[PDB]
């Protein structure tokens, strides 16, 4: 469960972290994982408040869709366990961001 606040609560079947394979290989011939995860958050779907799901979806970053969908791949750390909690703590950093901000988002 992601805790955004303390009477808000994020299920975690509302959020759809998926692991990216190097596709074409797994299946015998090239044999290694790649670290790349990805996280997908349907804000459309989730039991998020009207307020967060318009601070997001009126967001000045690219990551945000029109759908309001939050969809990442963390393709940084070696092992998609620490990219994992990467994004989950780059999801709710991103939440609080536009909550705390006034407008914009290039801008600290």
């Amino acid at each position: 469960m992601l805790v955004i606040s303390n009477n808000v609560h994020l299920p975690d079947a509302e959020i759809e972290l998926t692991a990216i394979r190097a596709q074409g290989a797994g299946g015998q011939n090239v044999n290694k994982v790649s670290s790349a995860m990805h996280l997908r958050f349907d804000i459309n779907a989730s039991s998020l408040p009207p307020f967060y799901k318009e601070r997001l979806l009126a967001l000045n970053d690219s990551r945000i869709t029109s759908d309001g969908v939050i969809v990442l791949k963390a393709q940084q750390y070696r092992t998609q366990e620490q990219n994992r909690a990467d994004a989950l703590l780059r999801l709710s950093e991103l939440i609080v961001n536009a909550a705390k901000l006034e407008h914009h988002h290039h801008h600290h």
